[PDB]
């Protein structure tokens, strides 16, 4: 019992995280075989940032300026190119701890771990979402770009998120290990301006059958609704609308919990028009949407 | 910016899982130089749980009867003893991924990540509080027993919890390393109650620092109060006693954001009589007391 926003493992990834410095520019790469993955801003100067031409300031730098350190051992740089919004750094050495891995570019609402780094060194491990807006809410610092996220399904690491931006408003953008960006924004010191960050309303929905599961059920209530009506709510309350895939998601924990999606749905819709008076669901005083209905199941079932 | 309960890079402790069995009971253990840390419970049938004379059970057992697998080999047990609540297994190989590390007891308030584990295999890893009722707020299914609490100073890993019992009200009770409970608990299948869950005063104080720090700033108020005045408020809502030792141990966020302790304390006194009204502070409804001023210093500094 108990349920807790669980990072996968990230041993995994520890052992392909590296430094990345070029000039006086400092940042985190991921060393996967015989490539180190990094934002191509590690070219830049912050002068640079206001209108960087990637293709035109990469043109002056050569290999042995990409300086590519892992733990205290340097790795030797044979190629460099530039993939979208990354840096490939071509390296004589394998990692000999690349996991298996995959690169994928998730949807919104889906979620993923972080290992935050600095100088190629972890600090920490958290778990996120792709908000509906393309931003993710992270925590990192001045050095933190190249920090990743990334999924564990038993063995296999897939990468998804590679750290790039701290819009002004204290959100986080970043690209897929393809170098492209999730959502509209561009590696520029520049107006970026996030959309309207909807809630997850499937992830909400997951969260309410985790609580049952976990015996907080005071939102239970004797309604139920429809889809069209539950979304005339969803909308009302900038909820992203609830879709039948949606429902098929959340069929084994309806199956599981025996309260069918619309039920729960018609709870969602209480909360929402009457929140939680004071009351909390698994020790939260607002509806967690950084769950998604595998996260629960997972979480639920004990998948190692 | 950006504020996230973050856990520790679990790689380090991720090298130390094993699966132990013994008889029909698995669980995992702590595999330490040539030594398998585990519940000593491992030795108990369900049946046993309600009344178990472990001395009794373990003269029943001998160093043959306990499996130990580490990832997919098997580990000779070479020596077996019970140390208060834990078995120590001597093995014949030392785990040749054992991290620099120590066994410490924690305070109450005092926060670790969690590695949630099954069949000695890493699921997930989380961030903990020592509740000052000597329970833990976990996520654990059947087969987690044996999963270890922890902080990393840099290199070295500070196991401080093992873990051993769900209680009835879905919380966690377990020992430090040395197999000593934290609180009166006992790994017997009886009426245990946990006493009053009390907040972490200086943890939500701790936590209101990390808000201002990054940008939320609302709850800041005109008013000031004394350690005394202060104290008679948290009395009123089952929040710890804040002493001058928690005052000194803010000092440096005071002196970072410029708001003396106790202007900070003035502002998180009109939040317990006043509530949020509906806002939120670094995107919690309710006070977070799970980031000790320690923990906020570090995610702050990007300490690695
Ligand atoms: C993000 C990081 O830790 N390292 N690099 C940076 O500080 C910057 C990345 C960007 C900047 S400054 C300006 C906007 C474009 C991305
Ligand atoms: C905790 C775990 O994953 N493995 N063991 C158990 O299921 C039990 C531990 C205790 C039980 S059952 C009864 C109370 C004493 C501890």
């Amino acid at each position: 019992s108990g349920f807790r926003k669980m990072a996968f493992p990230s041993g995994k990834v520890e052992g392909c995280m590296v430094q990345v410095t070029c000039g006086t520019t400092t940042l985190n790469g991921l060393w996967l075989d015989d490539v180190v993955y990094c934002p191509r801003h590690v070219i830049c100067t912050s002068e640079d940032m206001l209108n960087p031409n990637y293709e035109d300031l990469l043109i002056r730098k050569s290999n042995h300026n990409f300086l590519v350190q892992a733990g205290n051992v340097q790795l030797r740089v044979i190629g460099h190119s530039m993939q979208n919004c990354v840096l490939k750094l071509k390296v004589d050495t394998a990692n000999p701890k690349t996991p298996k891995y995959k690169f994928v570019r998730i949807q919104p609402g889906q979620t993923f771990s972080v290992l935050a780094c600095y100088n190629g060194s972890p600090s920490g491990v958290y778990q996120c979402a792709m908000r509906p807006n393309f931003t993710i809410k992270g925590s990192f610092l001045n050095g933190s770009c190249g920090s990743v996220g990334f999924n564990i399904d038993y063995d296999c690491v897939s990468f998804c998120y590679m750290h790039h931006m701290e819009l002004p408003t204290g959100v986080h953008a970043g690209t897929d290990l393809e170098g492209n960006f999730y959502g509209p924004f561009v590696d520029r010191q520049t107006a970026q301006a996030a959309g309207t960050d909807t809630t997850i309303t499937v992830n909400v929905l997951a969260w309410l059958y985790a609580a049952v599961i976990n015996g907080d059920r005071w939102f239970l209530n004797r309604f139920t609704t429809t889809l069209n009506d539950f979304n005339l709510v969803a909308m009302k309350y900038n909820y992203e609308p609830l879709t039948q895939d949606h429902v098929d998601i959340l069929g084994p924990l309806s199956a599981q919990t025996g309260i069918a999606v619309l039920d729960m749905c018609a709870s969602l819709k209480e909360l929402l028009q009457n929140g939680m008076n004071g009351r909390t669901i698994l020790g939260s005083a607002l509806l967690e949407d950084e769950f998604t209905p595998f996260d629960v199941v997972r979480q639920c079932s004990g998948v190692t």
